[PDB]
């Protein structure tokens, strides 16, 4: 409970480097990448377009390991 995840603040297109305006922190369920990791995610890539409001899960980010 009460753990925050990275949520897509805009549609994040494929093969596009993640920027800070693309990511917000929100308490959603299920839990995705912890909000704490929003600096680590900067400049990484998604392997599929993420719609607005989707929680970013580990598998969506190319090269992500926690």
């Amino acid at each position: 409970a009460n753990q925050a995840s990275v949520v897509a603040n805009q549609l994040i297109p494929i093969n596009t480097a993640l920027t800070l305006v693309m990511m917000r922190s929100e308490v959603v369920t299920p839990v995705g990448i912890p909000a704490e990791d929003i600096p680590r995610l900067v400049s990484m890539q998604v392997n599929h377009a993420v719609p607005l409001g989707t929680t970013l899960m580990p598998d969506m980010v190319k090269g992500y390991a926690a």
